[PDB]
């Protein structure tokens, strides 16, 4: 079965490719807690992609499940914490969609290895 580095790599290239939908960078790092002080009151794990990086280069995302599993918490997180009518809201909506294309195909390539 694969090679772990392969799979880095690949899962490295699509979290590149995930951070780009992100052109509003209201996702690549933690929500600050200090200016959100009831963030946690709502959101029981938050997600955000500079902690991906981390998990992923910690080795902590061994299969695809598992790194969608934490960009899926990205997108809903946001569903959960924003308004309808907001900025953020529509963000993690598109974010969802565009996000979703990147993921089939990065599964595609990872089911060559
Ligand atoms: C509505 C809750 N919220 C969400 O729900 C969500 O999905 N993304 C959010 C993103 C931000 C955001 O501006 N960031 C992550 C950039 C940043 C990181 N530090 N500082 C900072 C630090 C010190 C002072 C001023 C700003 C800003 C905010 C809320 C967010």
């Amino acid at each position: 079965e694969m090679q772990l580095t392969p799979f880095l790599i690949l899962l490295r290239k699509t979290l590149e490719q995930l951070q780009e939908k992100d052109t509003g960078n209201i996702f690549s790092e933690p929500v600050p807690l200090s200016e959100v002080p009831d963030y946690l009151d709502h959101i029981k794990k938050p997600m955000d992609f500079f902690t991906m990086k981390q998990n992923l280069e910690a080795y902590r995302y061994l299969n695809f499940d598992d790194f969608e599993e934490d960009f899926n918490l990205i997108v809903s997180n946001c569903l959960k914490y924003n308004a309808k009518d907001t900025i953020f809201y529509r963000a993690a909506v598109r974010l969802r969609e565009q996000g979703g294309a990147v993921l089939r195909q990065a599964r595609r390539q990872a089911e060559k290895m």
